[PDB]
C-alpha cells in the first residue's frame, strides 16, 4: 500500500480515487473532458473483444499431462513420444459453426485441439472428434464454412444452403455420415474420441520415414445424446459442455484417453488401396492395427479463460522434429492458415503471450511490430553476421521430406484401386451401425432435409442411394411423409430463407 | 464477360480459373506458394470477423420509414420533426448480454437502436425497452456488464456474480423489477415498446428549450413469453426474434410504433420532484403527458445483414440542430463511448460506409486514415485557410446548453424531494403489475436467486424488501425452500461458479 | 542446446532448418506453401513497422535518474520531489513536423518528454524546448499540425501553408517569435532547455494548492545553430541529434538538467495580469521567482531502441498524487488525446509493456482485450463486490481540483489586465535579444516568408508590424528585396505548392 | 446549404458549429466530455498515420498511358498488350531502406512500381531501376532490408552492417556494384530506367510459352547525381524527386519510357548459360535481342497524395491472362509477401479502395470483414451454389505453368555452364563502366568502407578482388589510406556504432 492509496490504480500505478463517480462540475454538473480514469476504464472496455475464431469460435478446455507408455523410438526421434517421457499439455475443445455464445449441444463436428509443451518447443495437434472431414482440397473450405453459417440477408442458418454444398460435393458423403450419426451429438467432451484425422509424418533417428495416424481414445467411452435431448439442453444451459469440463475437474474427476497410432511404410503409402493422403479415407485397422503409445489426462482447470484458452493459438504448423506433415493437400492449406488469422484475431506477437510461448528457448529472426513484450537487446538482424549471434543453415533434402514431379495443375487427386466418394460410408451405415443407429439415423437426415428446397432434396435423395441404397429410400421416403427430428441448431424453409 | 472469362475473378479483377481445387505440382503433388487465389480468399476468410458489441452483441435490424403527424414545431426546430416531414428510418434491435450466437430468448433488456436519415445529418435516437436504466453514473457502467457476462475463471455467466452487483448498487432497484416483471421476456421485438430513457434538450427557432423523454408505444401491443415457454424457444431456434421480423416484412407485415414526448419547460427541469436527469427515474404521465408526434413504420428488410445492420455504427453523439444532450450523466458518457468503440470494431473510416453516410453533403475537417474511400482531393486541411475552404466558428454560448456551478467532484447526484432507489419500483410492483404478475414475479425473483451464494441471498431479501414488504417476505419465502422458475440464459450454483 | 537444434527456432521453439534457403520441389522447383519458417518471417516481417507518432515521430532518449537537492514539500505531498529522493527516468527527445526518417535538423520545436518511476506511479512531464505555444485552445491543435506537414496533392511541405495558418491564428506570435530566433536550431538535445509549458497544479499533505511551472535547465548551456549549418549537417546526418546523444552517454558524458519551478499561490492565479492558463504566456520571474528542485541526469543508453524508446507511450493524464491538471484547455484535451493515440499505435495493452510499467502494483479494473500479458486470474470484474477485491470509492471534491461555474460555451478567454496576443512576443524581440540575434532573426523570417503567396506575405507583415514595429519594418524590406536564409526543412512557391 | 448551417460538419453531417473553439462551462471553465466534434477530430487526427510501406516507404506517383505501337501477339495474348491498345496506368517511384520522411537523394535502389488497368484486370508489373538484385533466394530477403535499416540499440543506419551482409552474401556482387556505380544515385526519377528484373512468362493464344523480361528505356536519357551533389540536395530539399516529378508534370513537361521485352522459347530457358531464374543475372542481348512493345507516358499528378499513391498497393500476384510468373523463387515469394503486407498496411478490403479497383467486373468469393464498402447483397457465399451464382472450375494443367521433379530440400539453385557470383559484375567494371565512372567507383566504395570494423573490411577486400583484380586493389589502397567519398544516407564507426 502507498500512501495516497485509494483501493485502485489507474493504468499508470496512481490511485484510481473512485471506480463509482465520474468526475463532474458539482454534483449537478456534466462530466469534465479530463476524467482521466472514466476515459482509460471505457477505452478499455471498448477494446475487450477480439475476433471470434473462425471455425470453432464456441469452446473451452483444460491443462493436463501426456505420459509415454510404451516404446515408439522406431518409428519416431520426437523427444515427446520418447520413451517414458511426460509432457504437459493444453486441450481446448470446441464446436465448429457456432458463434461465441451459440449452444454447446448442437449438432455438429467438434474440435480436440492438443497442445504439447515439449522440450523442443510446442507440438499441437489440432484434430477434431472424427478420423476425417468433407474435403480433399482447402479451397473448397472457405465454401464449405461459410455455407455452414448464415445467409448473407436474413442471418439466419438454413439447411438448404448446408445441403446445397454437400449434394454438390459429394466427397463429403463420408463425413456427413458420420456427423448424421450418433456421434454428432457428444454427451459431454470427456465422452467422445480425438483424432488427428490427417496422415502425418514420422521420421526416426536414423531416417526412416512411417506414415502415421492419430487416435484419441477415450476411457470415459463414447456417449451420445439425442436430437430432442440435445435440443432441450441448448434451452436450459447454453454452456453445458464447458461447465460439465470445468466441474468435472474441479471434483477431482480426471478425463483420460489413450492414444494409439497406425504406422505405414513409406513405401506403402504410395501403394496402399485407399489414399491416405486423402481426408475423406480411414485406413483399416485390418491392414494396419493401432499401436499404443501412453495416455492424455485432463487434471487443471484454467485459472482465466480468455488469457489462457480465448487467446491460445493452435496451428498445425506447430510441429517438432521427428514429425512433419503429409502430401495430404488439406494439411498443407492448414500450415498457412492458422497463423496467418492468427495474427489478425490477436496479434503479430501471439506467440509471447504466456499460453502459446514454449518452454525451451527461442531464437528467431523476427524483431520490432507491435506489443512486443520480450525484445532481442541488441542482438543482430541479419545473417551471416560477424558477432557472434547464431542461425541455421542446413543445406540438402529436409528430413521430413518426400518426393514430388509433374506440371502445375488445379486438378482432383488421383484415385486409388479402392478410392471413390461414397464406399466407407456405406460400410459405416451397413456394417458399423446397429440396427437402433441406422433407425435413429433415418430420422435424423429426414429431419436435416425437412423443409429444404425440393430440387435440392432431390439432388439429396441420390446423394443417399449411393451412400446405400435401401437406407437412401428409407429417407426418401420420410423426407416425402414430411416426417424426422428436430435437428439442433438448423432447419430450412419459410421466408427468411433458401 | 472478358475473353479468357472462368467464372469468377481474383480481387485484381483477373479469371480466377478454379473457385475448386488448389495448384499442385501434379495431381499428387504439394501445393505451391504462388497459389494466389488460395491465399487471396484464405486471407480474406481469416479477416471475415470482427469484434462483436459490447454490449448488444446479438440482435437484427430493418429500414422503415417515419412520419410526422402533428405539430410539435413550438417545442423544437430539429427538421425531422417538422410537420408533415417524412423520414428514412434504420432500426436494429438486440439483446444485452448475450454474444453473437446466444439465443435471442434470454431474459434481458432490449435495444432499440433508431436512426433517422435527415436533411441535417443523420439523427440516432439510441434506446432500449425500457423508460429507465439500472445505473445514473457511466463509471459504473463497464462493472455492470462484465457481471452480467462470465466469470473469469470458468467462462460461465453466474447469477451470485448478478445479484452481488444488483444489491451492492441499490440504484438498480427501479430497472431490475423491470427487467423481472412480464417485460423481460418480449414475444417478438414488433410486440415491446421503445423508449428514450434519457432526457433529451429540444431546443424551438426562438432558442426556448425544453426537456424531453421519448416513447415509441407498439401499435402491435406488448406480448410477453413466460421463463418456460422462453426456455424452450431458445433450445428450438436460437433466432427467433431475428427470424420472426424478417419473415414478417417479407410478408407485408410492417410493423409500427407511434412517438409520443413528454415536455418538460427548461426551468421546471431544475425543480421536479423526481429528478429528470436520473436515468433510474420516470416521470409522472399525470404531472407531463404524452403528447403524440407520428408514427414509425418498418417495411424493408436488409440486402445484406453485415453489411447494413452488423456495419451500423449508431451513436447518441449524433445529434442535430433542435436536439441535444442533457445533463444526464450517463447520457453524457455515452456521447464519447459508441464512436469510441466503433472506431476498433469498424475502424477509422466507419461513418463512410454507406450505411452510416449521411443523405447531406459532409464537409469535415478530418483527412487520411486506413480505408479512406472518399478522400477530399486537395481541400485546405486547416482553418481558417485563404483557399476558399469553409469553416466553423459560432462563439459564445452554444444553443443546446445550460448552465452549471460548482468544485470538481466525485458524488452522487443531489436528491430531489422525492427521490430515493426504491420507491418507483414499489409503485411497479405494488400498483401496476395485476395479481397474477405479482405471483409470477415472485416465481421468477426466486427462481433467478436459486443456487445463489447465501450471503449474496440474504442482501437480495433485505433489497427485495425495500421494494415492497410483502412481495420481498413472498421471494424470501420461496428462495427458502429452493422453489422458483428457471431463468433463460442463467443460473447459480457448482463447483464452476461462485 | 537440444538434440535436434540447428542455430535457431520458428516461433514455437522448433529447430528451423535454415534461415537462408527456402523449402522448394528439388533445386529448381518451385516454393511449396508449407514453408513455414519462410511464412512466419515475412508476415512478422510484414508488421514490423507501426504508425509513427502525429506529432513528435523523429526522436530518441536515454534513461537516467532525478535527484531532489531542496526542500520542496510545503507545495507537494508528491513521492518523487519529496527531500533526498532518487528516482529513474526515461527521456524522449523529438522533433514535431518531421516523419520517422527525417532529418534531426529541421528549424522546429523539440519535445522533452520525461517519465519519473515513482513509488505511487509512472509521473510523466510531457514537455518542450519551450514554454509556451502556438495555441490555447485544443480544437486549433489538428489544423495546427495538419498546416506544418504536408500539401494533399503534392505530399510536399510548404510555407504559404504554414504562415496562411500563423497570420491567421495571431495567438500563435509568442511561439512563432521564439522558433524563429535562435531557439528554432538546438546544436544538440544536451544543450537545450526544456519545459513543462503548462501551468499545473501541486497539493500539499495539508490541501493547500499552488499552481505550478516547471523549468529544466541545461548544465551544458543553451546552444543553436545557424540556418545554414542545419542545412550541412540536414544532408550529411540526417540522425545528428540522435547519434550525438547515444555517443555522448557511451563515452560517459552525462547531460543534465537543474529542476526550477515558479510557484504561484491558488486565489493569485485568478487575479495575475497574465492568464497562467493561457499556453501563449509567460510567467514573469520578477513576480514569481525560480524555485530549485533538484537535477536530473542521464545515464543509460536504451539496449533497443524500438522496444524501449519507439514503443514508450508518455501521457499528461499521468499524475500521481500531490501534482494535477490545471483550467489550461490545452491541457485538458491533452489528457484525452495521447492514451486514445496510443491505443491505436500501439496497442490496447500499451501499458502493460515493460518501459510503460510503473515500479509498482498495478490494481486496474480493465480485462481481456488484444495481447494480454499480464492476467488477472479470477479477480472479480466488477465493484462493489463480496470476494474480497478492493476496488476506490472516494466521495467529495478530489483534492486536485478547483471550481467552475457559467454556460456551456465556445468563445475564447477573458482577457487579463496585460494579456494580448503580440506584447510578449515584442518584449522578447526588442529585449531579450541582442542585436546580432535580431539581425539573423529578420534573415530567417524573411527567408521564410520568400516564395510564399503575396496574399498571405502581406498579412505576415502586418503580423510581424504588430510584434515590433521596427523588426516588422526591416523584415517587409527584406521580403520585398527577396533576400532571406534558407530554411532547413520547408520552403515555398513553384508548381507543386500554393 | 441547410437552414442551420455554420461552415462544416461533424461526421454525422450535423453542423459543427465551430472548428476553432472547445466546449467549456463559461470562458473559464473546463472542457465537457460532451464535445463530440473536439472528441472525433482528434480520435481521427490520431488515427490519420497507417504504417509506412516495408520497403519503399519513401516515394510518390503519378497517372498516364501505355500505348502499344508494335505486334507482339505472337508472344502474348494479355489483352493489355495486343495491337493498337491504350491504357490507363499508376507508376510509384520510390527509394527502399530510408523511412517515410526520408531524403530522396540518398544512395540506393530506386522502386519502379507500375500498374495497368486493363480490360481483365490490374495488371501489376513492380520493377526496380534495376534488372537484377542483391539476392536469388526470398529466405535471405528479410535480413537484407533489416541490414539496410538500422541498429537495434542506437538506431542509426551502420555501413558496417551493411557490408557484414554483401561480404557474407557473395550473391550480392552484381547488384552491389550496380548500385555502387553512377546509377546508384538518379539526378530525377524521369532519368532513370526502368526494369522488371524478373524473368516472367509470357502464353500466347496458342498455348506458346516464352520467358520475357521487361525493359524500361527513358527517353529523357539515364542521368546521374556525384555523391558530394546528391548529399548537398538532401539538406537543401529533402523531397528534391517529389517535386521535380509533380513540377514537371504540371508544366506539361510529360517524361516517357519506351518498353522493349528480350524473349526466350520456353525451352531454352532450362539450357541457357545463365540461369534466366537467377535474379542476380542479366540476359545477354547478344544472345535475346531487345523488341519494341510500345511507350509509357505519365501525364497526370494525383489530387491526393495519400488516397492515391500512399494508399496503392501494387502487388505482383496481379498478374492477368497471357503473363504468368516463373520459376524464380525471389518472384514466387513476392507473389505472396505484398497482399500479406497490405492487409496490415492499409486493411482487408485494400482492394476495394478507388485507386486498387480494376476497371471490369469483380466476381470474387470473399465477404464480410471490417471496412466492407462494395458488398455483394444476397449472392450465394459458397460454390456449387443452385442459385446461379457463378464460380470457376477449370481443370488440368494451368496455361501458365511449368515443370518440377525433385524431392523437398533447402539448397542453391544448381549452376548453369557459366553462373557465378562475380563474373556479370567484372564485366560491369571493366567492359561497360568508362575510365571515369571507374575512378569515382572506387571513390565511392571506399568511401562506403570507411569506418567499417576491420575483420568486415577485410572481408571486402577479397570480395572485391573476386570481382575484379585491379579495381579491388584500387579500393584497398585507397580505404588503407582512409580517403574516399562521403555517401548520401549513411556511415560507419562510433560509439554508436558497430
Ligand atoms: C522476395 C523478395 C521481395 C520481397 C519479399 C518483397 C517484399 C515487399 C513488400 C512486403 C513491399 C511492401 C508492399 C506494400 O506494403 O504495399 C515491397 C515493396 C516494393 N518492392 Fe518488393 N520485395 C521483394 C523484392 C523486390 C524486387 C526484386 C523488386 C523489383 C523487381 C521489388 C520492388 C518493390 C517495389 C517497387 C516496392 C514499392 C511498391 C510501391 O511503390 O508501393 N521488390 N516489397
Amino acid at each position: 500500500t502507498t500512501p495516497h492509496a485509494t483501493g485502485s490504480t489507474r493504468q499508470n500505478g496512481a490511485p484510481a480515487v473512485s471506480d463509482r463517480q465520474s468526475l463532474t462540475v458539482g454534483s449537478e454538473g456534466p462530466i469534465v473532458l479530463h476524467d482521466t480514469h472514466l476515459l482509460e476504464t471505457h477505452q478499455h472496455f471498448n477494446r475487450m473483444n477480439i475476433p471470434e475464431r473462425r471455425p470453432h469460435a464456441k469452446g473451452s478446455g483444460a491443462f493436463g499431462e501426456f505420459e509415454v507408455t510404451e516404446d515408439v523410438s522406431k518409428y519416431t526421434k520426437a523427444l515427446v513420444f520418447q520413451p517414458g517421457t511426460k509432457t504437459e499439455t493444453l486441450l481446448r475443445f470446441s464446436t465448429v459453426a457456432g458463434e461465441l455464445g451459440s449452444p454447446d449441444t448442437w449438432r455438429d463436428v467438434r474440435g480436440f485441439a492438443l497442445r504439447f509443451y515439449t522440450e523442443e518447443g510446442n507440438y499441437d495437434l489440432v484434430g477434431n472428434n472424427t478420423p476425417i472431414f468433407f474435403l480433399r482440397d482447402p479451397m473448397k473450405f472457405t465454401h464449405f464454412i461459410r455455407s455452414q453459417k448464415r445467409l448473407p440477408d436474413s442471418g439466419l442458418r438454413d439447411a438448404t444452403m448446408q445441403w446445397d454444398f454437400w449434394t454438390n460435393n459429394p466427397e463429403s458423403a463420408h463425413q456427413v455420415t458420420y456427423l448424421m450419426g450418433p456421434r454428432g451429438l457428444p454427451r459431454t467432451w470427456r465422452e467422445m474420441n480425438g483424432y488427428g484425422s490427417h496422415t502425418y509424418l514420422w521420421v526416426n533417428a536414423q531416417g526412416e520415414k512411417h506414415w502415421v495416424k492419430y487416435h484419441f481414445i477415450s476411457q470415459q467411452g463414447v456417449h451420445n445424446l439425442s436430437n430432442d435431448e440435445a435440443t432441450k439442453i441448448a434451452g436450459e444451459n447454453a454452456d453445458f459442455h464447458r461447465q460439465d469440463l470445468f466441474e468435472s475437474i474441479a471434483k477431482g474427476d480426471h478425463p483420460k484417453w489413450d492414444l494409439y497410432i497406425q504406422a505405414i511404410p513409406y513405401e506403402e503409402g504410395k501403394t496402399y488401396r485407399f489414399n491416405p493422403f486423402d481426408l475423406t479415407k480411414t485406413i483399416s485397422q485390418k491392414d494396419y492395427p493401432r499401436i499404443k503409445v501412453g495416455t492424455l489426462t485432463l487434471n487443471r482447470n484454467p485459472e482465466n479463460h480468455f488469457a489462457q484458452i480465448e487467446s491460445a493459438a493452435f496451428s498445425p504448423s506447430n510441429t517438432v522434429p521427428g514429425i512433419g506433415l503429409s502430401p495430404d493437400r488439406m494439411l498443407l492449406g492448414r500450415a498457412f492458415a492458422y497463423h496467418d488469422a492468427q495474427l489478425y484475431r490477436v496479434g503479430a506477437h501471439v506467440n509471447q503471450l504466456p499460453v502459446n510461448r514454449p518452454k525451451n528457448a527461442v531464437h528467431n529472426y523476427a524483431f520490432e511490430g507491435q506489443m512486443w513484450y520480450d525484445h532481442t537487446g541488441d542482438r543482430s538482424t541479419y545473417v551471416p553476421n560477424s558477432n557472434g549471434d547464431s542461425w541455421s543453415d542446413e543445406t540438402g533434402p529436409v528430413d521430413d521430406g518426400w518426393e514430388a514431379d509433374g506440371t502445375l495443375t488445379r486438378e482432383a487427386q488421383a484415385l486409388r484401386a479402392d478410392d471413390d466418394d461414397f464406399g466407407q460410408a456405406g460400410t459405416l451405415v451397413r456394417e458399423v451401425f446397429s440396427d437402433q443407429e441406422r433407425d435413429d439415423f433415418v430420422e435424423t437426415v429426414a429431419g436435416a432435409l425437412k423443409g429444404v428446397r425440393q430440387d435440392v432434396q432431390a439432388r439429396a435423395f441420390e446423394y443417399w442411394k449411393n451412400v446405400d441404397a435401401t437406407i437412401g429410400q428409407r429417407i426418401e421416403d420420410e423426407v416425402k411423409r414430411h416426417e424426422g427430428d428436430g435437428i439442433p441448431g438448423v432447419e430450412a424453409g419459410g421466408e427468411a430463407r433458401i
